[PDB]
């Protein structure tokens, strides 16, 4: 099956009958206990939607390539509300280049430790065979609508021997998806009034990508595998007009349909894969350098994420992330049969970034242990790892599978992730499993410095109107969750039907404080003397919710499949705010006919439910007019087809969004002064969306 209970599989051939437009995103979503949103409600940077697990948030879903953490977005600003301006991590391996993707929910992901409370998406690419083989893959859409941007994509792989004992793959991309028209949400817009008139919040931005990966495989021993890859991608966007607040200055308007942004990722990788009789071996050392240069931007209030004009130019922000990670396996024939892993981890993220540490005392008056200016770029954190995994099987069918994950962060202290699985047949066609692990959050690098600073002179500041600072604490614990989940699955002869219910426990969960901590002294009028804020832990909130999948053999040529999420709770038990907005439930749902021997046909429809909005301000009082806006359930329809000319070509054909429903972003959830709020209207959906494709593949 491609769904057990907490665990999904997206193979090669899905891939091939719903093509993604670029982004995995897009197909990654489908699976049960997966949504597209952002990281907290403000709606801010609300087209920038990336894969978030159990309404965990997207910083709560780590993405492995071939097993290796991606932290490439780790060198974006992460800003007062908990977004960041980036279009996450799940963009920078080619779909056509993927042999296939696993998704891991909750208690089973937690072993996996930091930033895994949410689950793993582990993109797994194609590799070399006993022979040489290699494919060419192109596709390209083609909007109704003309504001909506256009997407093209090409992407070769080629693998195969070079001696008996050396093996390669090589694979190179090059796409675009074109940026929506700026004024894609003209008259759809939030009420905007004074200063803040003509203002607009924008359509999705554009992307240019540039992907090349080369692997060696050398097994020098029948027992001895040595891997070597680089990898070289470069994004660059095309902006059409989005800032975190959705105001506008000239400088905005200078640079709509120009590159705003470019995220340069390069990955060395030295993998070693061990199997001899004593059972089986692996050990990587992964180096990644992210570049993310951009136009700087303000760190103040209502100018936080706009283009500064008085620092025009681009600043460059430099990740260096170093992973190594060592697992043994081992059978045991013992009282009872199981099987041991014994692993180490370590990890280094260092962060130079020029710009987000920049903030001055001028106004609200200066902090004391903070220097006003030429404050240091620098932020660094080192994880040591050890883990344990024991997988009991009972008796034949039950496998009971306890670890124990124990994590040193060198500033914010020991981490104990304990984590227990049972799976147990009841009958040959039925297996009910149960899950409770406790996973772990390391704060990021933003949340955790002294010398990061945003400035409000009161509109954004909790529970007052005054000026007040928000800075980085280095005294924050790690968030935990205690990921519980209870399910059941029928599966016999192509017949799947499951239902999992899941409740994450969300402990210290780091947001931007409520309560001043301080005062600083001096700075000019009104604004002097600002109330400071550090990045709290939250005490408590709660996830809660449903996972079920269907499968049904109609004929032989034929399979009905549904994938479905219901979202019961989602709540800050601090505040009684919601921690994401997801929509209530999402059904997936794929009629698959085999038509000929050569030509395959897929009807698929996407139900959202409704979506509503965060009831309170950054002030804490609660939001009134537009900011109250519900976004109603919608269905999404699609056909498409795949006609296999030869076993070399295949083309294929069809239309995303038949019945064209279309949604605009008014702008973010809440008024500001001049912007009214947009409540849950806060992202695009695209319109009828014609595409065609062509794999040809020795
Ligand atoms: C095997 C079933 C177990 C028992 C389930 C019922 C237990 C309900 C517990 C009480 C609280 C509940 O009534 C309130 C609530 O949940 N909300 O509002 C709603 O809660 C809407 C619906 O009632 C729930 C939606 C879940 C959809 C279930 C689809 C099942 C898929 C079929 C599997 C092949
Ligand atoms: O969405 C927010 N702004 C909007 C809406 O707010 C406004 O337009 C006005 N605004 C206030 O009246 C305000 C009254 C009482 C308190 C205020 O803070 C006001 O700003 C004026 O500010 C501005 O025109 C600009 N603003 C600064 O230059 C600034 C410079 C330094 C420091 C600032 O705070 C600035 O706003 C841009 O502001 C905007 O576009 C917004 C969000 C989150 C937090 C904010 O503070 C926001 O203002
Ligand atoms: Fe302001």
């Amino acid at each position: 099956t491609k769904q057990a209970p907490g665990v999904s599989i997206i193979t090669a051939e899905d891939i091939a009958k719903r093509p993604p437009s670029n982004d995995l995103s897009q197909i990654i979503r489908t699976m049960p206990g997966v949504n597209l949103t952002g990281n907290s409600s403000s709606g801010q940077r609300g087209n920038n939607r990336q894969i978030d697990i159990r309404g965990m948030g997207p910083e709560n879903t780590l993405i492995l390539v071939d097993g290796k953490p991606v932290s490439s977005r780790n060198s974006v600003r992460y800003g007062w509300r908990g977004e960041r301006d980036s279009r996450g991590d799940t963009n920078w391996v080619p779909a056509d280049q993927v042999e296939r993707i696993e998704v891991i929910r909750g208690p089973a992901a937690a072993r996996y430790g930091n930033g895994a409370a949410g689950g793993v998406v582990n993109i797994i690419t194609k590799q070399a065979g006993a022979e040489t083989h290699g494919n060419l893959s192109v596709y390209s859409n083609f909007p109704q609508h003309k504001a909506e941007g256009a997407s093209e994509r090409m992407s070769f792989g080629l693998n195969g021997p070079l001696t008996e004992n050396l093996s390669y793959r090589v694979y190179g991309n090059i796409a675009k998806t074109d940026s929506d028209d700026w004024d894609i949400n003209a008259g759809h817009e939030s009420n905007r009034t004074g200063k803040q008139a003509g203002t607009l919040p924008a359509g999705r931005e554009g992307v240019r990508n540039k992907d090349i990966d080369g692997l060696l495989s050398w097994r020098l021993t029948p027992e001895q595998t040595l891997e070597f890859e680089a990898g070289f991608s470069r994004q660059g966007n095309i902006y059409t007009g989005d800032t975190q607040n959705t105001n506008s200055n000239n400088y905005v308007k200078q640079m709509l349909g120009h590159e705003t942004n470019r995220m340069y990722r390069e990955t060395y990788s030295v993998t070693h894969r061990g199997e001899w009789d004593f059972g089986s071996s692996l050990a990587y050392l992964q180096y990644e350098k992210t570049r993310n240069s951009r136009i700087n931007e303000g760190l103040a209030g209502g100018t936080e994420g706009i283009f500064d004009p008085n620092n025009a130019g681009f600043y460059t922000a430099t990740l260096r992330d170093l992973t190594a990670h060592g697992e043994v396996n081992l059978p045991l024939h013992l009282g009872y049969e199981q099987t041991l892993t014994l692993g180490s981890e370590w990890t280094e993220q260092k962060l130079d970034d020029p710009s987000s540490n920049t903030q001055n005392t001028e106004e609200g008056g200066s902090i004391p242990g903070l220097a006003g200016k030429n404050r240091s770029s620098s932020s660094s954190a080192r994880i040591f790892s050890l883990f344990a995994e024991d997988n009991i099987e009972l008796m034949p069918g039950t496998m009971l599978t306890p670890g124990l994950r124990w994590d040193h962060h060198d500033i914010v202290g020991d981490n104990w992730s304990p984590s227990l699985n049972l799976s147990h047949a009841l009958t040959e066609r039925v297996t009910l499993k149960a899950g409770i692990a406790r996973a772990y959050k390391a704060p990021n690098l933003y949340q955790l410095n002294p010398d990061y600073l945003l400035y409000s002179r009161g509109q954004g500041c909790y529970g007052q109107s005054t000026s007040c600072y928000l800075r980085g604490n280095d005294g924050l614990k790690a968030e935990t969750s205690v990921n519980k989940e209870l399910g059941i699955e029928y599966s016999h002869d192509g017949l799947v039907a499951g239902l999992t219910y899941f409740r994450n426990d969300y402990k210290n969960k780091i947001e931007s404080g409520l309560s001043p901590v301080d005062h600083a002294s001096g700075g000019k009028g009104d604004y002097a003397n600002a109330a400071i804020y550090q990045w709290e832990n939250v005490p408590k909130a709660v996830v809660e919710g449903l996972e079920g999948t269907l499968t049904l053999p109609l004929a032989d040529g034929l399979k009905w499949s549904n994938n479905l999420t219901y979202m019961l709770q989602s709540k800050n038990k601090e505040t009684g705010d919601v921690l994401s907005v997801t929509p209530r439930y999402t059904l997936n749902s794929m009629l698959d006919w085999q038509a000929t021997d050569d030509l395959s046909l897929q009807a698929t429809v996407t139900w959202y439910g409704k979506q509503k909005p965060k009831k309170y301000d950054y002030h804490g009082d609660r939001v009134t007019g537009s900011a109250n806006d519900q976004l109603s359930p919608y269905a999404i329809a699609g056909l498409g087809g795949t006609y296999r000319l030869s076993k070399n070509l295949s083309l294929g054909a069809g239309v995303d969004n038949l019945f064209d429903k279309r949604l605009f972003r008014a702008g973010n959830a809440q008024g500001v002064v001049g912007i009214d709020g947009a409540g849950a209207a806060t992202y695009n959906e695209p319109g009828r969306t014609f595409y065609t494709s062509l794999t040809a593949s020795f």
